[PDB]
């Protein structure tokens, strides 16, 4: 079995843990814990290739210590986690992104760009604005709702495939 590490990151509060939920047991979990940070596994099939998904679901206080870059460097694809009607949470994705590429030493590693929350009417980050900043940084861009799990495969499935074609270079 190929094993693939994945690491979700961004603002509290955007839905990270509803999404790794999601994908996880297949149930909207609405209010899980906001300050655990934790890693869950799963068991699946993509394109005929049986894969294990370590995921890290990221959370708790903002320190910068060797300890963390270590633990953080051990991810081999990055979702990055915005909520469609938090425009600060949307604007913190440089800065998630900037670190990443601190701690991997490199410009090119897998991510992928989430927007959460699209089942919302109450939305304040436009769909262009978004798509042209993962334009500008080559990856792919998804809107998700982790209530309605649309488009959560989708985005989890599209990280392995990325890093998939990173190993293939
Ligand atoms: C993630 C990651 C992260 C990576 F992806 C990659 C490498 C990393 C290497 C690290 O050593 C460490 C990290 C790491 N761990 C936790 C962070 C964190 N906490 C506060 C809350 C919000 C999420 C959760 C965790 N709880 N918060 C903010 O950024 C917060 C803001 C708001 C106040 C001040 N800053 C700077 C920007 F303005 C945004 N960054 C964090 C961070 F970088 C890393
Ligand atoms: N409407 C809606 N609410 C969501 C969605 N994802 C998460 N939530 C809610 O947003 C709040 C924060 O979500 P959580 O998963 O704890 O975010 P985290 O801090 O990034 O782990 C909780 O009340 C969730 O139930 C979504 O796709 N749609
Ligand atoms: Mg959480």
């Amino acid at each position: 079995m190929t094993e693939y590490k994945l690491v979700v990151v961004g603002a509290d509060g955007v839905g990270k843990s509803a999404l790794t939920i999601q994908l996880i047991q297949n149930h909207f979990v609405d209010e899980y814990d906001p300050t655990i940070e934790d890693s869950y596994r799963k068991q699946v099939v993509i394109d005929g290739e049986t894969s294990l998904l370590d995921i890290l679901d990221t959370a708790g206080q903002e320190e910068y210590s060797a300890m963390r870059d270590q633990y953080m460097r051990t991810g081999e694809g990055f979702l990055l986690v915005f909520a469609i009607n938090n425009t600060k949470s949307f604007e913190d994705i440089h800065h998630y992104r900037e670190q990443i590429k601190r701690v991997k030493d490199s410009e090119d590693v897998p991510m992928v760009l989430v927007g959460n929350k699209s089942d919302l009417p109450s939305r304040t980050v436009d769909t262009k604005q978004a798509q042209d900043l993962a334009r500008s940084y080559g990856i792919p861009f998804i809107e998700t709702s982790a209530k309605t799990r649309q488009g959560v495969d989708d985005a989890f499935y599209t990280l392995v495939r990325e890093i998939r074609k990173h190993k293939e270079k």
